[PDB]
């Protein structure tokens, strides 16, 4: 669903903007303004909390011009290996943002667009099914937002 794609572009932009960088922002364009906000906030606390499992994980996969989508999907699978939930859902995004920020550091913003697509796909072929069977996103905001 295009809706999801909007969240990715928005979340990614917010993550990049936090490090000074910039990109095609999405905090107002489409709809689901509440979802975007609730997500951004949820992402912040994500990194903050949790001592281990975060700084090392990001290193597990180093997105590269040669890297394939299959290599990125494997990292995501591990995240949702013991089921799926709003808690882990945020991880998916927080993980993508980190990759984008890294690509920029190595003068590879072009990769950013790629990560965005890779996320949109997995989002509509793994979590999408679950999200629909959990009160959609509206619930994520009602509980966490
Ligand atoms: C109230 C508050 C606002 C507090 S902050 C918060 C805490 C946890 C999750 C979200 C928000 N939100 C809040 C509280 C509790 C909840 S909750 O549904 O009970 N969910 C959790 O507590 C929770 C979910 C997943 C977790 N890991 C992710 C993947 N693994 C490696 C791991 C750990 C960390 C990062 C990446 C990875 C990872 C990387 C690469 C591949 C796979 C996994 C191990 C650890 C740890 C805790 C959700 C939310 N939520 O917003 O969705």
């Amino acid at each position: 669903s295009q809706s999801n794609r909007e969240l990715v572009v928005d979340f990614l932009s917010y993550k990049l903007s936090q490090k000074g960088y910039s990109a095609g922002g999405g905090g107002g364009g489409g709809g689901m303004a509440a979802v975007k906000q609730a997500l951004r906030e949820a992402g912040d606390e994500f990194e903050l909390r949790y001592r281990r499992a975060f700084s090392d994980l990001t290193s597990q996969l180093h997105i590269t011009p040669g890297t394939a989508y299959q290599s990125f999907e494997q990292v995501v699978n591990e995240l949702f290996r013991d089921g799926v939930n709003w808690g882990r859902i945020v991880a998916f995004f927080s993980f993508g943002g980190a990759l984008c920020v890294e690509s920029v550091d190595k003068e590879m913003q072009v990769l950013v667009s790629r990560i965005a697509a890779w996320m949109a796909t997995y989002l509509n072929d793994h979590l999408e099914p679950w999200i629909q069977e959990n009160g959609g996103w509206d619930t994520f905001v009602e509980l966490y937002g």
